[PDB]
Formats: structure tokens, sequence, C-alpha cells
């Protein structure tokens, strides 16, 4: 399906690493859909060039420019920069349906069956289960919806200062309507939950399809030993970090190196 | 409705305090249903007598006795004692539909509308959102269901060592079926979530109808100043603890005192 795609975002080089790993993981699990990534001018040329190889489409978004539709809203609420940039995922009208995934997520299995879902489908957020986690969600690109979201960001802002607060406010019937719009937790497994409720992780964690690396320390912030093939504890959670690093080590770094020549 | 009731449980005197506060809170918010409480022989006579005043019905359960239906299962899995005692809520066939509530919960508003729900309806558990939290749930008493649950406890036990693991295993279609069986999080608000996702609590916490005191330190473990009417920090969470203590101070203690004469 050329009209459907997975979409991610990177506003700097650190998250670009995440996006490259994410995109590679989707290729690894043979998705039949297109891969697109939103990028900002702050992403270095070498990183953008790597993204052009992994992703089918690289879209540049610069909300800092007066010409951008979200710029005016940005001036009003500057703390929503990342959010407003992410909302541009709805401007990708070349696609009929997409699955947005933050650059700090990792695909562990084919999840093309997510395209059978309707907007707005997302997994429950741990912490406050009646809000969905915005790390992974099925949506339909639309200039109308995009403009509607910008209007809410402008008028109300976000209750949590992030894109998750804004998205939950706009798509507020999620908790009480249509069980099909509740994506199983394994489609966006919070790396945090592998502690808050370990018994449940032990019981159902083996079915994880997507891992969402939350917390201050992102995957790229860890130290990885290529010999033992494991991150340094310097947790029941290393298993996922090691997958991320194996892909980074095996496919992403070799790729970034071919640019030196 | 004399055929419907709220049901709780207390296996000792500490939780009996919780049950008395819970029952009082339900009376405070004028429930039209009956109030029932499961008790064990370990609850002192004075506490049982207090329970007989607050609750419409006090049922004694002693799984330690060979005559109890759950005894055999208890010998097999002794760590499930509390769970097996709680399962006896399904033996209350004098009721057609009930809302079970753990003794460490607190009602903040009338929640009689829960009786419009079907078994098994429960709110999402923070931590692992695809499991429901067993602190509050709508069920239908039935010897058949009770026996079926005992069979699962005997054969598989509980993945989390508690009643929540067992209930989720038996009522396993909850996460993927019928959005109406997902009780809003405000019907069983985890006291923990008032930190894990404070922004969400600030945004929707004001609508809390039931608070579930989780964590090692229960409400009765805190020190309460009757003058300032607030617990001692010795948190955005005190508001709920103070309600609990106000009811305990105002209605429960005065009640327990009338037994000295």
């Amino acid at each position: 399906m050329t009209d459907q795609a997975f979409v991610t975002l990177t506003t700097n080089d650190a998250y670009a690493k995440g996006a490259l790993v994410l995109g590679s993981s989707l290729k690894q699990h043979r998705t039949s859909r297109r891969l697109a990534v939103l990028t900002t001018p702050q992403v270095s040329d070498t990183m953008r060039k790597a993204l052009e190889i992994v992703f089918d489409e690289v879209i540049t978004v610069d909300i800092l420019d007066s010409g951008d539709s979200a710029h005016l809203t940005l001036m009003k609420r500057p703390e929503l920069g990342v959010t407003l940039t992410k909302l541009h995922c709805w401007s990708l009208t070349q696609y009929s349906k997409c699955v947005f995934m933050d650059a700090d997520t990792l695909v562990l299995a084919n999840i093309d069956d997510l395209f059978e879902r309707e907007e707005l489908s997302a997994a429950p957020d741990p912490g406050w289960p009646d809000c969905f986690n915005s790390g992974v969600f099925v949506y339909q690109p639309s200039v109308e919806t995009y403009n509607q979201l910008l209007h809410v960001a402008s008028e109300q802002g976000s209750f949590d200062g992030g894109d998750q607060g804004l998205l939950n406010t706009f798509f507020n019937s999620w908790a009480t309507t249509d069980i099909r719009k509740h994506l199983p937790f394994i489609y966006n497994l919070s790396s945090i939950s592998i502690y808050s409720y370990l018994p449940a992780f032990k019981a159902f964690g083996a079915n994880a399809k997507v891992v969402h690396f939350l917390g201050q320390t992102k995957p790229w912030n860890y130290t990885y030993d290529t010999k033992t093939k494991s991150v340094r504890s310097e947790m029941t959670h290393p298993q996922f970090l090691n997958v991320w690093w194996d892909i980074f080590t095996t496919s992403v770094v070799p790729l970034l190196q071919q640019f030196g020549l």
C-alpha cells in the first residue's frame, strides 16, 4: 500500500538515531507500507542523508519560519514547539492512513495490522489509563483536522505541556467509546511498566510488538558493549535496549559511515 | 434495590477501619443499595459489632476451616488466602448484582450508576492498562462462577500472587471487548497516579468519585491532626487522606466508643 505509511519525527541528531533504528526495525519486520519522517533544519545534513536511505520520504518542517502554518501558534505558546511540529503529520495528505510512532519507539514484530484501525486509535497510557499514550497512533491525514488541532493548541494549549495532552483533549471520546480504538498495550509497551507492574510484564510482556522508551535516559544515552552485546548497567529491561543497540550497531552505524567517502 | 449491594472485605482489624470508613462514605453519598461486608474470625468482636451497625449484612468467612469450599484450594496455594476469601463475594446469591470495593477505597460521590453495568466491569489498572484493577468491580453473584474461579485458582493460581491476577485471567476479554466494561478511571482512582501523571490528575482529578489507597502506607497508618484537620507529612494527595480521616474521626471512632458502655 503506497497510500499508507508509518510516520515519525526527529527535531535533532539524537532523535535522528532513534528514527533510523525505528525505520530499520520496520524494514526488518517487512512492512508493506511506506516509511516517512518529519525533520527540522536542526537535523544535520549527514543525519538527513541517512534518513533519506532508510525512509521512503523525508519531509522538512520549520515552524521557526513565518511561512509555516503553525508559526503563529508557536509564538503564542513557544513551549509547544515539538508538539506543533508533530501535528504536521496530519498535513501528509499524500497518505490516506498512517501510524505515527515517536522516534523513541522500537518495532519488535510486523504491525501492519494497525492499518485496519480508524482514527484515532491508540494504546492506554500507564499512569492515567483514561488518556491514550501519543507515542503510537493510527490517524488519517487531513488539512481540516490539522487546522482544528492548531486551533485547540492556540486556544487551550496542552494540559501536560506536550503533544499527548493536546491530542487527548481533541480526541476526547477515546476512553469511553469504541474498544477497537484502544490499541493493545503491546503495540506501545511503556519501558516504565517493566517495573511498575513486573508480574504483568512477566505474564504478557513476551508478546510485545512495540517498545516505547520513556524516561530521561533514552536508548542512545546508554553504553553498549559490542562484545557481550549488552548495555552497561552503569533490570528485566535490558532485553529491549539490547535489541535497539543491535540494530543501531548492525545497520545504522555502518550506514552513517558510508558518508565519510 | 434490596437485591443489589456494595460488597467489601476485611480480614483483620486494620482493614476493618477501612471498611467502616468506606461503608460510612457510601451512606454519606446516599446509596439506595444494601451494604455487605465479608469478615473473617480474625476480626475482633468490637470491630465486628461496629460493622454490624454500618453494614446491612456481615458475612463470616473462614477458609481456615475444612468446611469452607475454598479450604482445599487454600492448602494447595496458601499464599492465595486473601484472594480465596474475596472470591466468596460471588457466593452472595441473595444479591442479583453487586459492586465489590476493597476496604482501602473511599467513595467521594454517589456511584449507584455502576449498577447499570454488567459483569465484569472494572477500571483500568495503571502500570499495565490492559489489566483491570480489582479494587472496584461490578459482578453477578453465582455459585457456578464462584466454583469456576476456584478451579482456575487451583489449576493456574495467580500471575501476580493476588486476586487481581486471578480475576484478570478468568475475565480475560476485558481489554479487547465492550468499552462499557471499562469503568472510568475516576471510579477507582489510584492514589499512586497522583504523581505518576500529575498533569492528568490536575486536569481530570477533580471529578474523582472513588479513591483507591494503594502503596504500603494505608490511610490508617498516617497521623492526623484533628485541629488543623490534616494528616502529617511525617503531596497533592493529602486532600483524599484528609477526607478519609475526617469520616473516621467524625463517624467511625465515635461509633466504636459506644461499645465501652
